């Protein structure tokens, strides 16, 4: 695989590695959700450590309302971090 | 950096690799996003041997109609790309 490939690979196992842990196999809940920022995104982002800022990331990411993160709304998410980490270069 | 770190710098590093072929360094041409696919996506995606093919991909990721595919367009690409890959491993 090339590194392109290796990394869409990257972003389905690591939307699993959170995912499956409670509940809804397939979807993050918010504290897979904050464990996966938390965890996976230490050198990108913040620690979260409020449950607010937990539940705005989540109302921000959950386009279908259904209160969890789904792959494809994990999808908008990656792209919106690495559009960000684009643009600050 | 973590996994998730490193496939995120990843794809703006391939983005990189062929948008600063030619022209405007920071978009893809038709024949940059044809060498991109053809040599990155060899193992997930048939190989662009036709102007038509590459025209039509052209078309589809083009939003903003100014005829190449900026950095946007290549992440809605690879959001496309790794959906088909998620349901496939599904
Ligand atoms: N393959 C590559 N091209 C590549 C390789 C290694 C790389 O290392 C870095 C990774 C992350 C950062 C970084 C800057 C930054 C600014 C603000 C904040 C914030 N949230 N306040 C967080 C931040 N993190 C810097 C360097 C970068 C690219
Ligand atoms: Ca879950
Ligand atoms: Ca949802
Ligand atoms: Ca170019
Ligand atoms: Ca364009
Ligand atoms: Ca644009």
């Amino acid at each position: 695989m090339s590194e392109l490939e290796k990394a869409v690979v990257a972003l389905i196992d690591v939307f699993h590695q959170y995912s499956g842990r409670e509940g809804d196999k397939h979807k993050l809940k918010k504290s897979e959700l904050k464990e996966l920022i938390n965890n996976e995104l230490s050198h990108f982002l913040e620690e979260i450590k409020e449950q607010e800022v937990v539940d705005k990331v989540m109302e921000t990411l959950d386009s279908d309302g259904d209160g969890e993160c789904d792959f494809q709304e994990f999808m908008a998410f990656v792209a919106m971090i690495t559009t960000a980490c684009h643009e600050f270069f």
